[PDB]
């Protein structure tokens, strides 16, 4: 038994999730968003209550407003760096085009549906058939090349073309369509590890771009159980609560309940375990 079997167990019989969520609630530092309360970047975001911290916001080159409802989430021991970002809204799905040819971004990982309860959580900002998608604002364009379609996810392969230049890139579209939090953490560990089969998250590419609805409630489930998986190959016993605190420097309220927390503790535990 590992000393997060230990503690996962602790927390399971004495019944201290909410507890412990609270306490990383408590601990959590607020930064300055000054950005993204500017009365222009109003339609820019999604949600109200999201903001991305002024000192770790993407910014978006050469443009008249650089705003993105976007955070670059460092973590450099771990050689890790992705960008939480929100679902973009129809006139924001340029800017994430443009967000992502900056930062040379070779995948994009999508945990939500377009639609969920109702309620539309992201824009079709990619194409579904063989019809082009131009984005006259940023000069971009998007082509759907492959797609393979599994259980629980689908891998969109598209075509990110500068229509100025001609220079096309390859994107992997990682699209996870069955987040419920799942009851068994083998179909998104199988999910992270088919992404990092990919070498998406390889440090010879840019940072990949995680997003769901707001991107900060499954996407910092994902992005916390791939930083600690890797701190775990170094030999490194890591405190998840610090790990979490840490990246929640870069973006404000990653993970969102006491449920994603403990599933991201099951992701590690089982994760390391299939490595055993
Ligand atoms: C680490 C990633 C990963 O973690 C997983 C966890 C589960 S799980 O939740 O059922 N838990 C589990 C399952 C099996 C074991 S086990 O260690 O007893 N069996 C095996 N380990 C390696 C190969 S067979 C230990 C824990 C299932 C599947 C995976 C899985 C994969 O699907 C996976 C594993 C590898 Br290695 C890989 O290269 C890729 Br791609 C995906």
């Amino acid at each position: 038994p590992t000393t997060i079997e230990r503690e996962f167990e602790e927390l399971d019989t004495q019944r201290r999730w909410q507890p412990l969520y609270l306490e990383i609630r408590n601990e959590s530092h607020d930064y300055p968003h000054r950005v993204a309360k500017f009365p222009e970047n109003r339609n820019r975001n999604r949600y109200r209550d999201v903001s991305p911290y002024d000192h770790s916001r993407v910014k978006l080159q050469n443009a008249e407003n650089d705003y993105i409802n976007a955070s670059l989430v460092d973590i450099e021991e771990a050689q890790r760096s992705y960008i939480l970002t929100q679902g973009p809204l129809p006139n924001t799905c340029c800017h994430f085009w443009l967000m992502v040819w900056q930062q040379k971004t070779k995948a994009v990982v999508m945990l939500n549906r377009i639609v969920e309860k109702e309620s539309v959580k992201c824009a079709q900002y990619w194409p579904t058939d063989d019809q082009e998608m131009l984005f006259k604002e940023t000069g971009f364009s998007v082509k759907l090349l492959s797609e393979d379609v599994k259980s629980y996810y689908t891998v969109h392969l598209l075509q990110l073309e500068n229509i100025n230049s001609g220079e096309t890139r390859t994107i992997s579209h990682f699209h996870y369509t069955t987040w419920p939090v799942p009851e068994s953490p083998a179909s998104f560990l199988n999910f992270l590890f088919k992404v990092r089969e990919s070498g998406s998250l390889n440090p010879d590419h840019g940072p990949a771009v995680i997003h769901c609805s707001a991107g900060i409630g499954r996407s910092g489930t994902f992005s916390l159980v791939d930083t600690c998986l890797v701190l775990m190959e170094k030999g490194d016993d890591i405190n998840i609560k610090q790990v979490l605190l840490n990246m929640r420097k870069y973006r404000m309220g990653l993970i969102q309940t006491p449920d994603q927390l403990r599933f991201s503790y099951m992701a590690i535990i089982e994760g390391a375990k299939c490595i055993k």
